[PDB]
C-alpha cells in the first residue's frame, strides 16, 4: 500500500518551512504541503487543501494541520476523494514530523499511529 | 511586570510566518520570532536566538520551540540574559498561539501556564542535516 505526508497549514510560509525542515530528513517520502489561501493570506480552502490531496503520489495519506480551523476543510475533502486520508488531531510540526522520519525509516503504518497516538492534543484554535 | 513571546523554530519560514499568523489575533503583543543559522541553513544558533531575546520589549519571556534539538541553545540563552524566560514543552505553533491569543486578551500569567497545562508534550526530536 502506498503511504505520504500531507501538511496543511493557515500560512504559507508555515507550510513551505516545515517541508523544508522535513526534507532535511526525508528526502524519499511522497509528501505534500499547502498553506494560507490562493492569494497568500492567512486561511485555508477547500480546493487548495484538495490540491494538495491529489498532487500526493500515495493513496494512503497521513494528513496534519495547524489550529482547529482547519479541520473542516479537511473533512470536506476527505468526503470526496479516493484517497484514504488519516487526520491526526497531534500538533502539525511536531506531528508531521515524526510522522515523516518514522515513515522515510520504514516503519509500518501501525507503528505510526502508535507514536502520534501519544501526541493526541485538543485542536480548539480557530482563526478568525 | 511585563510578558512578552518568543518563537524559536529550525526555519526562518515557519518563524516568520506563525509570527504572521499570531499577530492576526494579537496585534498588541510583544512578539518576537526567530529561525534558521546566520548563513541560512536550518538549524537554531544562540545568537540569532539571544537577538530575538534581546529585541522584544519584554523583560518576562514565555517562550516556544518545534523540536527537541532547539532546546538547548534556549536553555543556554536564559543564563546569559537578565529577562527571564520561561520555556514550555508544548507544541510551537498551538502553544504559543494559545499563549499569545490570551496575552493580548490581558490574561495573567498564571491563566495562561494554566492553558497550556494540557499542551505538555515531550521534545524527543533532533535534527539532523547532511
Amino acid at each position: 500500500m502506498t503511504y505520504g505526508i500531507v501538511i496543511v497549514s493557515h500560512s504559507p510560509e508555515i507550510a513551505s518551512g516545515l517541508k523544508k525542515l522535513i526534507r532535511e530528513v526525508a528526502k524519499n517520502i511522497s509528501l505534500t504541503a499547502i498553506g494560507g489561501l490562493e492569494n497568500g493570506e492567512i486561511g485555508t480552502s477547500f480546493d487548495r487543501v484538495m490540491n494538495a490531496i491529489e498532487e500526493n503520489e500515495a493513496d494512503n495519506l497521513l494528513t496534519f494541520f495547524d489550529l482547529g480551523s482547519a479541520r473542516m476543510n479537511l473533512d470536506l475533502v476527505s468526503e470526496m476523494t479516493d484517497k484514504e486520508l488519516t487526520i491526526f488531531n497531534v500538533p502539525l510540526i511536531e506531528g508531521a514530523y515524526t510522522a515523516s522520519a518514522l515513515l522515510e525509516a520504514g516503519a509500518t503504518f501501525e507503528a505510526i499511529k502508535e507514536q502520534l497516538e501519544k501526541m493526541l492534543i485538543e485542536k480548539r484554535s480557530h482563526h478568525h
